[PDB]
């Protein structure tokens, strides 16, 4: 399948080169997979979600996304126009308040929630979790992400936006999950992207168009925007039977575009997520 005039990051994920604007993907499009977006919520009535998004948990007085960040990330995973996996099921877990903040104890509870809640959902092709959030190093946060991965969920986490080594941030620094850095449309490391040996992969993260609250769209930047590209890619590849939740990060790294990015610090992988379609 081909989507013309796609957001640059979708085109990038299906291309060996920067500078094109058509996204190519197998029409299965992540059908039968599920992606949990652990964030500020999802405006599930957005026409772009086509009834495939739903809230499954909140830790606040409402499940509404009063921020936009979670809706944007969910759109990059799975919206019809802005998403990688255009037929996946999206599940929102609101661990962040409408200012985008959340306590680590709430974030941990949300991760353990997903590890159990997937047993209440129909995801025959597999389960992914996208965590566009983080803060300073916490062994308890890393352990929660490790448990979620161990339970059979492909966990993709943002590297962080500190232009620093991700070893000092969580859950970015957890070795067993997929830690995602950000790149721009010219295949440069995004100026804010964290780096270091703990990164597994880069995805598009500068100037990413996606869904927003109020039935709208906008372009924003961050490792938060790169992470859902990788989460959606995992769901897509699992639907194709190419990989599994336990192996998808490694598979994405193995099949990535290699050596294409600039300003990659010595010791950080030079790997850009690629669907090999």
């Amino acid at each position: 399948a081909a989507q013309t005039n796609a957001p640059w990051g979708l085109a990038r994920i299906s291309s060996t080169s920067p500078g094109t604007s058509t996204y190519y993907y197998d029409e299965s499009a992540g059908q039968g997979s599920c992606v949990y977006v652990i964030d500020t919520g999802i405006e599930a009535s957005h026409p772009e979600f086509e009834g495939r998004a739903q809230m499954v948990k909140t830790y606040y007085y409402s499940s509404r996304d009063g921020n936009g960040h979670g809706t944007h990330c969910a759109g990059t995973v799975g919206s019809r126009t802005y998403g990688v996996a255009k037929k996946t099921q999206l599940f929102g877990v609101k661990v962040l308040d409408d200012n985008g903040s959340g306590q680590y104890s709430t974030i941990i509870a949300g991760m353990d929630f997903v590890a159990s809640d997937k047993n209440n959902r129909n995801c025959p092709k597999g389960v992914v979790a996208s965590l566009s959030l983080g803060g300073g190093y916490s062994s308890s946060v890393n352990s929660a992400a490790a448990r979620l991965q161990s339970s059979g969920v492909m966990v993709a986490v943002a590297a962080g936006n500190n232009n620093a080594d991700a070893r000092n941030y969580s859950p970015a620094s957890e070795p067993s999950v997929c830690t995602v850095g950000a790149s721009d449309r010219y295949d440069r490391r995004s100026s804010f992207s964290n780096y270091g040996s703990v990164l597994d992969i880069f995805g598009p993260g500068t100037d990413i168009l996606s869904t927003w609250i109020g039935g709208s769209t906008r372009s924003i930047s961050g490792t938060s925007m790169a992470t859902p590209h990788v989460a959606g890619l995992a769901a897509y590849l699992m639907t194709l039977g190419k990989t599994t939740a336990a192996s998808a990060c490694r598979y994405i790294a193995d099949t990535a575009n290699k050596g294409d990015l600039s300003n990659i610090p010595f010791g950080t992988v030079n790997l850009l997520a690629y669907n090999n379609y």
